């Protein structure tokens, strides 16, 4: 009923039809970090009110396609560029995610529950503004608590949770008398239970990041050439289709039942190009581009 | 002195020359899981004595190229195919990694310290053979403890350490009085301290796995078309070169200092192919192949 869909049909289907398929076949959890943002700016040219827009646009796209939970890493530890202006403008962006007008409408409009994960509480400056963002985060997380249609997790310094898990477990054992389950551990870092990530949509260099405890061999990885904001309707559907129907294809192969020619034709697909590799690139104006 | 090396020269350099470069520029830690093994068999055709060989060959290659630590996931939780023969032959393979002759020579020959990580102790069957492997693992880890030239970590059910970290931390706090440092936590899971992974060399489908606490945005990802054992001298060097010189290229870009044509030529590199994505593939005889 659902497995008979072709790529062509999938790409021609109405939005609400694709959503129903994703709701049933997944991906249930998708990691979409916002990359190539500054660059994106010195292209097509304000800014924060723009990046914000594109963020809302892409998030809107992802949720309207059936995806329930979107893990979106936004701030990395490399944040300490030392420029207080860089830090001040960063916290300003963090402020919009919880104080902005249209974005709050977005949450209410599409019933989205917002969560924040990372070592931001420990890392954020012990100043007025910084402490305000933390309260804003805590406030929002509870403000949208009533929304159950979609879930959004923002990564603020969420590179490695190891030490965080250690302290969480030590406290949990202290009050409970026994160690927490994996489920409980995940609820402690993300605030709520989240399933492993089904796919990671990156950009440029082949690399994943900022989604602790939610990675597995079953997390399909994708890397667009153009930065995140450049994503189109087509690109997404092709990514979804590959994940749902192609990644884990069934029935599995059966060599002991194939002709000597098929096995022969297959071996060629490999030995044809002996040194074929995906991930190696070339640089143009300081920007890395994947070859092939 | 070291940054002036071209790809061509790098590919023509003697083995010992490449090693000296890797020893200095890295990668210090590389994750190389052995994929496409069964398939590989119904190709070019015994078995265990072969897979073993190729494993030793590739490991030999990696270490002779300057790489100090190789994280190699070998067994995944999907192991419970239920077939006791499948499990019995699996433990047989695990036995070779610690009882084999030539492989032990390999460790002594190239001064390699072997370590095992994963939830194998809890997951391995409470039987005679299984308990023997565990003792073999523990025995080997200490037998090669004197070797300090290279380090090898085998992943046996090392998909997620969360719960493991929880219990480790609860015990550590119990005996020490305070929570363990990230360093200490890593020493507890891998047995010894290991730096983040510098690169992951996979195969086929774009996906990473089985190297907990050692992943970061700086872990260069690579995906060969042919299975692991198919790797050649060329492929490796091209992967190393891309990582060392191309991945994190410097000096970083400067848009506010480029001509309006360069920025224009750059924008084309993206808008030229608007829906370009790496990770989407096609299936041929049940086997997924990356497009592009
Ligand atoms: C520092 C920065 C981009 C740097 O990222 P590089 O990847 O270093 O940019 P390049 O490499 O393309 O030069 C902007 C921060 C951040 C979080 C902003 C913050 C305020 C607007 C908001 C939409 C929230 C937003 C969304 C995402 C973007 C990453
Ligand atoms: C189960 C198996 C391969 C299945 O892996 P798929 O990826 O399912 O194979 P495909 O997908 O290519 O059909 C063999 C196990 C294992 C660990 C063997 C075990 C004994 C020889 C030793 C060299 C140690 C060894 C090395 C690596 C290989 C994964």
């Amino acid at each position: 009923a659902m497995n008979l869909v072709s790529e062509k049909e999938f790409l021609d289907l109405p939005l609400v039809s694709v959503a129903e398929i994703v709701r049933c076949r997944g991906p249930k959890v998708s990691v979409f970090p916002f990359d190539g943002t500054r660059r994106w700016f010195h292209l097509e040219c304000d800014f924060q009110q723009a990046a914000l827009r594109q963020s809302i646009r892409i998030l809107k796209m992802l949720f309207e396609h059936g995806i329930e939970t979107v893990i979106s890493p936004i701030f990395s530890d490399d944040l300490l560029d030392r420029g207080d202006r860089y830090i001040v403008q960063a916290l300003e962006g963090m402020a919009l995610l919880a104080n902005d007008e249209e974005i709050l409408s977005f949450y209410k409009e599409h019933e989205v529950h917002v969560l924040f994960y990372g070592d931001y509480k420990k890392r954020l400056p012990s100043t007025a503004q910084g402490a305000a963002v933390v309260k804003s985060f805590d406030d929002l997380t509870i403000s949208t608590s009533s929304n159950t249609e979609h879930r959004l997790c923002f990564g603020v310094f969420g590179n490695d949770a190891a030490e965080s898990v250690a302290q969480f477990s030590i406290s949990w054992n202290e009050t409970h008398g026994k160690p927490p389950t994996r489920r409980e551990i995940i609820e402690g870092y993300y605030g709520e239970y989240v399933d492993k990530a089904d796919m990671f949509i990156g950009f440029g260099r082949f690399s994943t990041f900022d989604f602790p405890l939610l990675s597995s061999g079953k997390t399909s990885l994708y890397f667009t050439v153009a930065p995140s904001y450049y994503m189109t309707e087509t690109t997404l559907r092709r990514i979804l289709y590959d994940h749902i129907y192609l990644r884990h294809f069934r029935p599995k192969p059966d060599y002991s039942a194939m002709s000597a020619d098929q096995l022969n034709v297959l071996r060629n697909r490999y030995r044809a190009q002996p040194d074929r590799v995906f991930g190696v690139g070339c640089v143009h104006d300081g920007i890395w581009f994947a070859e092939g």
